[PDB]
């Protein structure tokens, strides 16, 4: 029953996220808007912290199976497609608050809590992308840029752009489809 | 080779992950739901020595090594994922107070260094055993005592396992801060 259902929902939203990953919003190899965070955000709100991590990791592991995983070195694939996607769990730190306000028709308060949990969950993921950027992606930097500088700026931009476009759509989905976040 | 700081830190993570995997072959278990993980001792050293991200990388390496060495108890593909990848990745939080420990240890403030160390060891331990508790509820409900639900059995057993692990590992680390300060100070 419930155990199978919650696990399946994680797998479904992971699959949807993997599908959205085939929609390229990239500028080079260091900037990209991850539309797959949209299914991650709803499942994080709908089910909570642990579910967002499991679903997130499934999404990361699906990169390997679908061949969408950039692999410079074995270490870097471990950090970027497993560690980083596991910390999507933090997208559900305010899931109870969002669901609480959403069910009580406090949509404004629900959206505000939603942006709080989408930013934390976003930064939590891209932290590991920033780490791997310094360790592995130095040779892709601009002319005269260090590995750390190139990593914080590019991963910061990717994080900023990703949370922004996903946050807006989530906000609309909170307005248009409340039951999607309320199981 | 020793001038490449990035390669060294990665190697150190691999080394401590290997040492933790060896300690995982030391059975301090009572049944299948209680165990004192001695492998958290090297995980705590590297966490203090190198910080948050290194602890998570080393922890995950330790977690993955369970598959290669056949030490992973796999009930379902989804629980193996949660317990040997998610749980071991959250050992990163063993390094939330790494700077404080090293800062006090270098200033010869041993008492304060140990106090921060215990804080960073408790948080890191809880961060890992959270996922063991989650999997305990989701999967390990059939190994419970008679009359015990999945929730009850998981919070008590994983709580005790976490308690026993943090206590034993914490004391060993506390002594190593006294006897071997340079081990935590790169
Ligand atoms: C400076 C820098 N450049 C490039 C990378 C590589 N990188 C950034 S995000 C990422 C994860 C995949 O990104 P994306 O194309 O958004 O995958 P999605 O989640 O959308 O499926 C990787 C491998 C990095 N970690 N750091
Ligand atoms: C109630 C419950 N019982 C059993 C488990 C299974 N379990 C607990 S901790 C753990 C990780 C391995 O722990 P340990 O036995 O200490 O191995 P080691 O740390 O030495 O590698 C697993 C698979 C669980 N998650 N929940
Ligand atoms: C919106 C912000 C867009 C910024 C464009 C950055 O463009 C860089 C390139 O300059 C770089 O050469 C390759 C890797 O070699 O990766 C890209 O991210
Ligand atoms: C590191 C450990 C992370 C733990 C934070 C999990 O956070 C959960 C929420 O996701 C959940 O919605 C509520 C439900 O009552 O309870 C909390 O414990
Ligand atoms: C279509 C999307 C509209 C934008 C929605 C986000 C604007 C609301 O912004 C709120 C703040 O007003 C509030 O003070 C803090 C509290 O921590 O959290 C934010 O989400
Ligand atoms: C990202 C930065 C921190 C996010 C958490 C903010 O949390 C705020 C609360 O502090 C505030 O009281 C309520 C309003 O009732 O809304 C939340 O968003
Ligand atoms: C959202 C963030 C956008 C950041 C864009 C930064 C553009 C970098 O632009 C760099 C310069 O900084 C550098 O000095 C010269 C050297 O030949 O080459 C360029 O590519
Ligand atoms: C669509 C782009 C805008 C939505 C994102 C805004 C992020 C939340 O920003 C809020 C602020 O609005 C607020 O003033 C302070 C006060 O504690 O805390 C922040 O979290
Ligand atoms: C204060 C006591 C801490 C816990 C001690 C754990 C004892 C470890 O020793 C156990 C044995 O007690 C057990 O019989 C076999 C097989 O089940 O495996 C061993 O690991
Ligand atoms: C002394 C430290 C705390 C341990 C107290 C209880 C240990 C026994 O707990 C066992 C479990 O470990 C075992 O997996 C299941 C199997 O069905 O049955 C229980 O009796
Ligand atoms: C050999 C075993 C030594 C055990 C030493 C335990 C020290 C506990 O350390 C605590 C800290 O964890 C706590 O945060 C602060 C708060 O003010 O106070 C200390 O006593
Ligand atoms: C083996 C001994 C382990 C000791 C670990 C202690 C960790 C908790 O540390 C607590 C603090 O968190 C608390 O603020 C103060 C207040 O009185 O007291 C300490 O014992
Ligand atoms: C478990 C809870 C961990 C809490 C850690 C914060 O506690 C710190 C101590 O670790 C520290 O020794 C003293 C020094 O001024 O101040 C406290 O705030
Ligand atoms: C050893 C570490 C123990 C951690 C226990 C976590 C305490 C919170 O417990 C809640 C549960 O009560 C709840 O069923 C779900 C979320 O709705 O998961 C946890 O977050
Ligand atoms: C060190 C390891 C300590 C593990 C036991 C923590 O115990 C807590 C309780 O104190 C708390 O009241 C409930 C609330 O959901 O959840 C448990 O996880
Ligand atoms: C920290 C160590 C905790 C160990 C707890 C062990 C609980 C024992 O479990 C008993 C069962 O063995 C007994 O058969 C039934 C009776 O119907 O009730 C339980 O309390
Ligand atoms: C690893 C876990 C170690 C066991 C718990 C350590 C106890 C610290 O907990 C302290 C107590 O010692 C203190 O008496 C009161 C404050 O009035 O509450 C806590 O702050």
């Amino acid at each position: 029953n419930k155990r199978l259902i919650i696990l399946l929902e994680c797998a479904i939203f992971a699959a949807v996220a993997m599908v959205l990953s085939f929609i390229p919003l990239d500028i080079g190899s260091s900037f990209s808007i991850s539309l797959g965070m949209i299914p991650m955000y709803v499942i994080a709100i709908r089910r909570g912290f642990w579910a967002a991590g499991f679903a997130g990791l499934l999404w990361g592991l699906l990169h390997f199976l679908t061949g969408k995983a950039y692999i410079l070195m074995p270490s870097q694939a471990i950090i970027e497609y497993i560690l980083a996607f596991s910390f999507i769990a933090f997208s559900g730190v305010f899931s109870k608050q969002v669901r609480s306000n959403l069910a009580a028709n406090q949509l404004k308060k629900a959206i505000e809590w939603a942006w709080g949990t989408m930013i934390i969950g976003g930064v939590a993921r891209y932290f590991w992308h920033y780490v791997a950027g310094v360790l592995f992606w130095g040779a892709y930097a601009f002319q005269g840029w260090g590995a750390q500088l190139f990593s914080i700026v590019m991963n910061g931009a990717s994080c900023l752009g990703t949370v922004l476009v996903s946050g807006i759509i989530i906000s609309i989905l909170l307005k248009t489809s409340p039951k999607l976040f309320l199981p």
